[PDB]
């Protein structure tokens, strides 16, 4: 089985898959923040800004890529919360804008979405700090870059950003050392994990259920 191209219909169940994932993960995700500060629960963040993402897609779907990228755009906008909410927000506010012009992608495309992301929230930050979710997103953006060169499967292409993603997420205590003696893994990176294997099960025609 395979994936050449994505249109609407199935980066809306993209959307759908990764925002149930990381919804069911979101209590996982807040119980491994070291700064649960004042309305900064990662988890919760991360959820209500993705699930707000989520409900404009459920509920105005298109098979256009652009246009349902633009309505998923729309909803991360009215969602958008926390640090680490409003950091994927920038991150697939900038994959949208990428494809807001096309009505599917191919697995170039996708990779280039994905850098496109970390560019917008790259561009946003003077020298951002190591170790959070933005370096697990540039680490799977070069991954997917690397992997489209040479793969036409976006199903095998997502495979090996999670992969690569979830490497860059675990060496993230190596890069701060309060993550290190906590024991913990960023957890804003693990949050957009949980977006990411949802987008990989979508893409294999697979259902992520309520916990």
């Amino acid at each position: 089985h395979m994936i050449s191209k994505i249109n609407g219909k199935l980066f809306a169940d993209m959307i759908i898959q990764g925002a149930q994932n990381l919804s069911n993960n979101a209590d996982l995700v807040d119980s491994l923040n070291v700064y649960p500060v004042p309305d900064g629960d990662t988890g919760t963040n991360m959820n209500l800004t993705m699930t707000s993402g989520r409900e404009e897609v459920e509920n105005n779907l298109s098979k256009n890529i652009g246009e349902l990228g633009k309505t998923f755009s729309k909803g991360l906008l009215m969602g958008a919360r926390g640090n680490s909410g409003v950091i994927l927000s920038q991150l697939f506010r900038g994959f949208c804008k990428n494809i807001e012009s096309e009505s599917e992608i191919n697995s170039k495309l996708l990779a280039e979405s994905f850098q496109a992301g970390v560019e917008t929230a790259y561009k946003a930050v003077m020298k951002p700090v190591e170790g959070t979710i933005l370096t697990v997103a540039k680490d799977a953006a070069q991954a997917a870059i690397e992997k489209a060169n040479n793969t036409e499967d976006c199903i095998e292409l997502m495979e090996y950003i999670i992969v690569k993603a979830n490497e860059s997420l675990e060496n993230t205590p190596n890069l701060l050392a309060v993550l290190k003696e906590v024991g913990v893994v960023d957890s804003g990176g693990k949050g957009l994990l949980c977006v990411y294997e949802g987008f990989l099960k979508a893409l294999k025609g697979e259902k992520v259920e309520a916990k």
